[PDB]
C-alpha cells in the first residue's frame, strides 16, 4: 500500500460494493493480508461477477500497477475479472509536490509571490500561479507531466493551490543583504548566493545588473585609479580623523536596508572632490539608488497624491537635492513640517537622505526635536562620460563594502554632530542660560527676593525689561538680531493687558 | 476559525479553506470526497444557505486576547485551543 | 497605540482621517504629551473634538490620557 | 504581428486573429481543428502562458519605421515585410 494510493478501507468498501452478495471473513483483511487470504462469498444470490450459481473456487485479490484484480481461484476463466484503480485524485498529489517546493507563498496583503526566472514576482491582475505549473512539468513525475498541457486541469491544480496556503509570511525582512539580478550578496561575509540558493531570502527588487566577480578583485588598475581621488579629498592626517570617521560611517549606511531617518550634511566649498561622489553613488547602487531635488522639500507631500512618496517605498538611498541653498531672498526657506514624518518607520521607508551644499542654510521653524534629526559633517581640504559608460561599476562597491566590513557591522547608529549647525550654536548657548521655573526653584526665595522676583499662579515671573538688559551685554545686536527678534516674540506670556511676564530664569544668579 | 484563530474576510474566502482543512475529523468514508472543488463549493453553498440567525462579536469586556489564547481577568485563567473559541 | 498633538489640533471631520476609521477596537490610546499651550504661538484644544470621544459611536473602547509637565489652556 | 505590422490592443482581443491568419503556414492536419472557436480560445489561453519574459519596444534610434517597412540611415537600405520585424 502506497501513500500515493487512496485509503486502505475505502479500496475494501468498493470492493464490497462490487459483490452483491455478503463477504463472509469481511473483518479478515488487513493491510499486510489481503493478497494471500482468499475471499469468503456466502452466494445467497448468483456471483455477481459471472451470474453462475456458486464458485468451487473461492476468489482472491492482489495489487498490480496500483489497481486491485478481482479474480476467481483454480480456472480465472470461468469468472469475469473486474480491475478497481487505487490512485486518488492525481490532481491533488500535483499541487501537495508543487507546494512542497515553496515556489508559491502568500503576501500578507492579499496577493501571491511567484518564484520564476530566478526571481519572485509580484501581480494583481494577470495570473502567474498557472505559468508557474506550466514550468514546474520537468521537476514532476513522468507520469504527472501530461496533465499538465490542459488549461483546465491547470486551473483546478491552482484553485487546489490557493485553498493550502492559510499562512502569511513577510517579504523583505533581513536589512544585511544587497539584491542582485542573478543573486544576493551578504555583507557581513562577503559571498554571493546564485539560482535556488537565494530562494531563502524573499526580495522583490534587484540593483538590474548582473553581479560579475571577475572585477571583485583586491587589486585592479581602476580601482587604484580611483582610490587617489577619495584619498586626497580627505587626507589621513590626525587633524582629519573624526571629519575621516563621519565621512566614512555616512557613506556606508546606504547599503544596509535598516528603516532610519536620520538626515546627513555634505558642507564645503565647490569644485572641491563633493561632486564627484554623486555620479559614483548612481554607478554602484544603480535601479535603488535615486536622484531628486528640492521639490520634495518644498512641497506638502500630505496635500495631494505625490507619485515619489508612493514610489519611494523599497528604496535604499536617495539624494535629496543637487543644487545649491535657496536660503537667500525670493524663495521658501527650509520647512520642518516635512522633516518629522520621514524619521518615523511609516509614511513602509528605507531610504537614506543626504543633503550637499555649498552655504549653510536657515530653517523657519525650530526645536528641540531637531537634534535628532541633523548631523554634518565637512571637507576641509581643497572624466563625466566614463562613470556613465559603467567603468567602475565595482570599484565604489568595492569601497563600500569594505567600509561596511570594516565598521558597520555592530548597530546602524549616526550621531548627530552640533558643532557647526546653522543658526543653532546661539540657541545651544541660550539653552544653558535660560531655564523654566520649577519646584525645585521656589524655596529659594532667600536669594531671589534681591532679584526682584514675584510669584504669579506659583510661578517665579521676570518681566521683559530685566531679561533685555541682562542678556544684551554678551551678544551684539549687529550679528544676532534675527535670532532674539524671533524668539522674544515666541514666549511671550500676558498676566494682563499691562503686565508681560516670562517664567524663564538664567542660572548665572547663583 | 482557522489556526487558532477568527478570521475575518471579505474578498478571498476562507470558508473553502475551512472545508479542505475540517477533513481528518470527518468520518473517513468522508474525507475523500471533499478533494474536488466543485464538491467543495457545493458544500460551501450549503451552509450558506443554512445560516439564517446572526451573532455578534466581541461581547465580553472581560476577557484579555493572546495570539495562542485568552485570558481572564477576574479569575486569572488562561484558556487555549478549543477552550477561546466561545469568545468571538 | 501611542500619538500626539495632531488629532487634538485637527478637527476629524474636516477630510478622512485613515488613523480615526483604524482606531476600532483600540483599547488604550495615549493621546500625547504636549508642553503649555498658554505660550504664545500655540493653538488653543479644539472643544468640538472632546465632546463626541465620549460618545460610544465615532465601536470604540480607547481609553485617553494627556500627559503635561503643566497645566494647559482651553478656548 | 498582423499585416505587416505591429499593433496594440487593450480591450478586443488579438490573438484569436493571429491564430486564424496563420493557420495556412501550419501543417494541413493542423488546419481543419483551428476553425472552432473553443478550441482558438484554448490556444490562447496555452499561448499566453508559454510568455514569462518582457521586452521592450522603440529601442533602436536610427531608424525610420514606414508603412510598408524600415528603413536603415546608417547605411542606406529598406527593409520590408518580414525583414522589418526584427525592429520592434
Amino acid at each position: 500500500w502506497e501513500p500515493g494510493f487512496i485509503s486502505f478501507e475505502d479500496a475494501i468498501k468498493r470492493v464490497s460494493k462490487i459483490f452483491i452478495n455478503s463477504i463472509i471473513n469481511f473483518n479478515d483483511l488487513d493491510e499486510n493480508n489481503f493478497t494471500t487470504v482468499p475471499l469468503v462469498i456466502d452466494y445467497v444470490t448468483p456471483c455477481a461477477l459471472c451470474k453462475k450459481r456458486s464458485h468451487k473456487h473461492p476468489h482472491q485479490l492482489s495489487l498490480e500497477n496500483g489497481a486491485i484484480r478481482i479474480y476467481k481461484t483454480g480456472n480465472p476463466h470461468s469468472c469475469k475479472v473486474k480491475i478497481v484503480p487505487l490512485d486518488g485524485n492525481k490532481l491533488f498529489n500535483i499541487a501537495q509536490r508543487i507546494l512542497d517546493t515553496n515556489s508559491v507563498l502568500l503576501t500578507e496583503r492579499g496577493d501571491h509571490i511567484v518564484w520564476i526566472n530566478n526571481s519572485w514576482k509580484f501581480n494583481s491582475e494577470e495570473p502567474l500561479i498557472t505559468k508557474l505549473i506550466l514550468s514546474i512539468r520537468h521537476q514532476l513525475p513522468k507520469e504527472y507531466s501530461s496533465e499538465l498541457l490542459c488549461p483546465r486541469k491547470r486551473k483546478t491544480v491552482e484553485a487546489n493551490i490557493r485553498d493550502m496556503l492559510v499562512d502569511s509570511v513577510e517579504t523583505d525582512t533581513y536589512p544585511d543583504k544587497l539584491p542582485f539580478k542573478n543573486g544576493v550578496l551578504d555583507l557581513v561575509d562577503g559571498m554571493f548566493y546564485s539560482g535556488d540558493d537565494a530562494k531563502k531570502y524573499t526580495c522583490t527588487v534587484s540593483t538590474g545588473f548582473k553581479f560579475d566577480d571577475t572585477k571583485f578583485v583586491e587589486d585592479s588598475p581602476e580601482m587604484e585609479e580611483l582610490m587617489n581621488i577619495i584619498n586626497d579629498i580627505q587626507p589621513l592626517t590626525d587633524e582629519n580623523k573624526k571629519n575621516r570617521e563621519l565621512y566614512e560611517k555616512t557613506l556606508s549606511s546606504c547599503l544596509c536596508g535598516a528603516t532610519k531617518g536620520c538626515l546627513t550634511f555634505f558642507f564645503g566649498e565647490t569644485a572641491t572632490g563633493k561632486s564627484t561622489t554623486k555620479r559614483l553613488l548612481k554607478s554602484a547602487i544603480g535601479d535603488l539608488f535615486v536622484e531628486t531635488g528640492q521639490t520634495i522639500l518644498t512641497d506638502v507631500l500630505d496635500k495631494g497624491p505625490n507619485p515619489f512618496i508612493a514610489n519611494m517605498h523599497l528604496k535604499r538611498s536617495v539624494f535629496c537635492s543637487e543644487l545649491p541653498d535657496f536660503a537667500c531672498s525670493g524663495s521658501k526657506k527650509i520647512r520642518s513640517d516635512n522633516i518629522k514624518k520621514l524619521t518615523e518607520p511609516c509614511v513602509r521607508n528605507h531610504a537614506t537622505i543626504i543633503i550637499d551644499t555649498n552655504y549653510k542654510p536657515v530653517f523657519d521653524r525650530i526645536d528641540n526635536a531637531l537634534m535628532r534629526r541633523i548631523a554634518v559633517v565637512r571637507f576641509r581640504t581643497h572624466l563625466d562620460g566614463k562613470i556613465q559608460n559603467n567603468r567602475y561599476r565595482f570599484a565604489f562597491l568595492y569601497l563600500l563594502v569594505k567600509w561596511y566590513k570594516k565598521y558597520h557591522i555592530p548597530i546602524m547608529k549616526l550621531y548627530p554632530t552640533p558643532e557647526e549647525i546653522p543658526d543653532f550654536a546661539f540657541y545651544l548657548k541660550i539653552g544653558t542660560l535660560l531655564v523654566s521655573s520649577s519646584v525645585k526653584h521656589i524655596p529659594l526665595m532667600t536669594d531671589l527676593s534681591k532679584k526682584g522676583y514675584i510669584l504669579y499662579d506659583n510661578v517665579v515671573t521676570l518681566p521683559l525689561t530685566t531679561f533685555q538688559q541682562k542678556i544684551s551685554k554678551y551678544f551684539n545686536s549687529r550679528l544676532f538680531g534675527h535670532d532674539i527678534e524671533s524668539f522674544i516674540n515666541r514666549h511671550k506670556k500676558f498676566a494682563n493687558v499691562s503686565d508681560e511676564y516670562l517664567q524663564y530664569i538664567f542660572i548665572e544668579d547663583i
